[PDB]
DNA sequence: GCCGGTCGACCGGC
DNA sequence: GCCGGTCGACCGGC
């Protein structure tokens, strides 16, 4: 992790700082401009970050060519946009924001990838630990990182900004995790929410202690079990309640 | 659906103001200028069926307000919210509210929902409703008996960014029970979400209200367990082999 | 404490 | 044409 080192410059930084109001999705555009001013070099936003590439090599063009680009099936996977979207990015039509997009932030270096995804937090508010990321899109990212034994290429990491109301919106406080340091069995799948893995950034346990593969392994793992389990409480929840009607 | 009649209206006017979007405010404005009346936000309409009702208070008493194990069902805020309410402490606009917009005159519920469509990006038919709610709403109006109560009504907006702003470029309008159910789409993954556009719901059904409230639950039940064989298939025997 | 449903609308593979 | 996964968080029942 590029930010760890100065996570306590950034909790203080944001600790206070405040944002307008019509949830707290703009505080992550706080985040990308404190680290936009203090690891100029290493910080993109995920669009960002594929323009640049497509702009250093301008004679690469079509989508293939520009898959090329990236030297890495796995982040290939996670960065990277559309055929067609590939096949039309041009200097004069470069990819903007994008909702379903991995991440929020690319730390990168020696390239060696940072993933930051900043989930915002209404602590006012209940309770809900929201959508993290896509079991299944974490389940394709391992079966790569295995098959092209690309363990020491890249982490996901979270980095919670919490906040209330105040006549304005202010961070009150604010949490940070690494995705890959957790225990990969102990992960809450929420099948409807979009098949999101879901937990709080402040809670998530970092006592980690094996290899990347092995967690890649044991997630797959985790991830088939209770894949195999929902298929099974489909038939309790969804249909037996509703046979009596037919 | 109060709707229908004054369709002609509304689209007139809609095409060409302009402003994810939102222009499901606009649309309330129009109806309430003309309409005001039977024309509430869903929250809206709950603190004034409970403003009118000042003398029944905590919430086991304040269902029976809606007098309708269905309506409940799909309007209500839950216990503790609805114990809280007060003059002094009234609900606001709750992401998770079913409609967005009510229309009840005569005791008959119009559920209306605007699917905002941006015209220019993609053809990606939105969440229309969990279909896994929609079940439970089936059952209770078929146990209940209450098929003559309440329509879900959609009216999609479609519009672009040709200016410095966005821009209504066409409308359309469905009835969620003129559809043919067997034929809806649900989307599990998509927060187990029946998806569609507005323009493109087949508005061929022609029985009664129990007939589709019965068709919809098989169609439900016939998908529910094909998604779960969907699962093992996708995701279990493409992994087996890492374990 | 524990658990999992809902709104919102969005591409892109073949 | 046919399909369906993804980000965003967010509530209440026992
Ligand atoms: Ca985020
Ligand atoms: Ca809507
Ligand atoms: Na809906």
């Amino acid at each position: 992790s590029f930010i760890k080192p100065i996570y306590q410059d950034i909790n203080s930084i944001l600790i206070g700082q405040k944002v307008k109001r019509p949830a707290g999705e703009p505080f992550e555009k706080l985040v990308y401009k404190f680290l936009k001013e203090n690891l100029s070099d290493l910080t993109f936003k995920q669009y960002e970050y594929l323009n640049d590439l497509f702009m250093k090599n301008p004679a690469i063009i079509g989508h293939e060519a520009r898959y090329k680009l990236f030297n890495s099936p796995t982040l290939l996977f996670l960065l990277s946009r559309g055929k067609a979207a590939t096949e039309n990015w041009s200097i004069e039509n470069l990819f903007e924001e994008k909702q379903n997009d991995t991440a929020d932030i690319l730390l990168v270096k020696d390239q060696f990838y940072e993933l930051l995804d900043v989930k915002t937090r209404n602590i006012s508010k209940s309770a809900f630990a929201p959508n993290i990321i896509s079991a299944y899109k974490l389940a394709q990212t391992c079966a790569k990182m295995i098959d092209n034994k690309e363990f020491d290429l890249f982490d996901i990491n979270y980095l919670e900004v919490d906040w209330e109301l105040n006549g304005d919106l202010v961070c009150v406080s604010t949490s940070f995790a690494e995705l890959f340091k957790s225990e990969p069995s102990e992960l809450y799948i929420n099948w409807a929410a979009a098949m999101q893995i879901q937990f709080h950034v402040r809670d998530l346990d970092q006592g980690f202690n094996g290899t990347r593969e092995e967690w890649a392994k044991s997630y797959l793992k985790h991830f088939v079990t209770q894949a195999e389990q929902r298929a099974i409480s489909m038939i309790d929840k969804f249909v037996k309640p509703f046979k009596k009607y037919i």
